């Protein structure tokens, strides 16, 4: 039929449910940019998607993203035993107490800027996430940062994520970013290789430097530092939850007294968080071989797109997912394909995100400090979601004045 790109960009989100409700399915046939495309949303959907001898990454990733968001090379674009040995790589990275650290390590970031955001009287709390992240991705993750730099580098892998899928000049700020990004990771990689960085044997940029190949080969520097952008690049976007965090705590009620007394409410709050909010809107596959699903044809070579949004907004799983509700997780079955915020189905044998314990755990450093330490008022502002925004926010990008903390 006719081609629908235009229309997606301007609904990003929600385009593929919004069609599905309309024509009463999970699925429907569309085209992007210039190739059909079946459009996926559910448990049911997922699970096909997620199934390795139906479909297959590589090559399916449209260039403008590779040379903004995701770089080349990288784990994304693998499938089969070259997929699984490279995600080990990063699997390898998330144990408890790693994980754990990490946090710690932006805990004390987060303290260390709040004095920096009590002399500016005003600040885009969004805005102010990115550096933290940054320091204590790059100081867990073996990557030297001085001081003065910092401030760049966050800027640098914001730009990656926050500048990229734009309609506006800011998509060449993106690429620029990438090529800035990448060549000093790269310095990063090639410096641990020589020996001239000493970047500790449990560190994120340490393993990605050192990581063999099923050749026994080291990484070309370029690959590895597009990895270890994967890492850092990622966690630097935990900004949008943390922002989103800060969002629900002001606009749903009982939200902030249930944080505050109920011990076991914080790991609800922040599952409930990434079901409910907008963050990634689609991941892409292509089918690696004729077959057809609930009627569906899906020839050899159809880009399939799944609606990760949609899903997480699925009646039949949630009952009532227009509603944020915490305590809904206190059901959840922890079923691989029905809650997808980062991906469904299984972390070593799929693409599904090896960033979620890292994510929950940051999401909960952040819980804890808007609640139980940190201080500030919100002044009046447009606090609704943008859903024609890559990545969607508020509109404010959460606006805080008189900010201050404790301990
Ligand atoms: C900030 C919130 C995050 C969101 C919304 C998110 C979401 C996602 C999604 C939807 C995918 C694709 C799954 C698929 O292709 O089936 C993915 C993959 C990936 N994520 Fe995340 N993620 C987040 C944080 C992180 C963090 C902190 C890391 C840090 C390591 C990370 C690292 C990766 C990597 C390396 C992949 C590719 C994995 C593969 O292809 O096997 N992510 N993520």
């Amino acid at each position: 039929g006719p081609d629908e790109t235009l229309s997606l960009l301007a609904d990003p989100y929600r385009f593929i449910s919004r069609q599905c409700q309309r024509l009463g399915a999970n699925a429907f046939e569309s085209r992007f940019l210039l190739k059909k495309t079946n459009c996926l949303k559910g448990a049911k959907a997922a699970e096909i998607f997620y199934d390795t001898t139906r479909f297959e990454r590589e090559g399916a990733m449209p260039v403008a993203i590779q040379k903004t968001l995701l770089g080349q090379g990288g784990v994304q674009g693998l499938d089969g035993e070259t997929h699984r040995h490279r995600k080990q790589m990063f699997m390898g990275l998330m144990t408890p107490e790693r994980v754990r650290a990490l946090a710690q390590l932006f805990e004390a970031e987060w303290r260390r800027a709040v004095p920096g955001w009590t002399r500016k009287g005003e600040i885009v709390f969004y805005d102010e996430l990115h550096e933290p992240l940054t320091r204590a991705v790059c100081a867990w993750a073996g990557v030297p940062l001085p001081d003065d730099e910092a401030g760049n580098r966050a800027g640098e892998l914001r730009a990656l994520f926050d500048a990229a899928g734009s309609a506006s000049p800011r998509h060449l700020w993106s690429r620029l970013a990438r090529r800035r990004v990448d060549a000093w990771a790269k310095r990063i990689i090639e410096g641990i290789r020589a020996g001239s960085i000493g970047s500790g044997s449990g560190t994120a940029a340490y393993a990605i430097a050192w990581h063999r190949d099923r050749h026994d080969d080291l990484l070309s520097p370029h690959v590895a530092a597009v990895e270890l952008v994967n890492v850092l690049r990622p966690t630097v976007e935990i900004a949008v939850y943390i922002t989103f965090v800060a969002h629900a705590l002001q606009t749903c009620s009982g939200i902030r007294a249930a944080l505050v007394q109920q011990p076991d409410y914080a790991e609800l709050f922040v599952q409930e968080v990434r079901r409910f909010y907008p963050f990634f809107p689609a991941v892409v596959a292509r089918a690696s071989q004729d077959f057809e699903w609930e009627g569906m044809a899906f020839p050899e070579g159809r880009q399939v797109v799944l609606d990760l949004y949609g899903s997480n907004h699925d009646a039949a799983t949630w009952a009532d997912p227009q509603e944020f509700r915490p305590e809904r997780f206190r059901a959840w079955d922890e079923d691989s394909f029905n809650f997808i915020p980062q991906g469904g189905g299984d972390h070593y044998l799929g693409h599904r995100c090896p960033g979620e314990w890292i994510v929950l755990a940051i999401m909960k450093v952040a819980a804890h400090l808007l609640v139980n330490a940190m201080r500030y008022d919100v002044p009046d502002q447009d606090l609704s979601i943008d859903f024609a925004r890559l990545p969607a926010l508020p509109k404010s990008g959460f606006v805080m004045r008189n900010v201050h903390i404790g301990g």
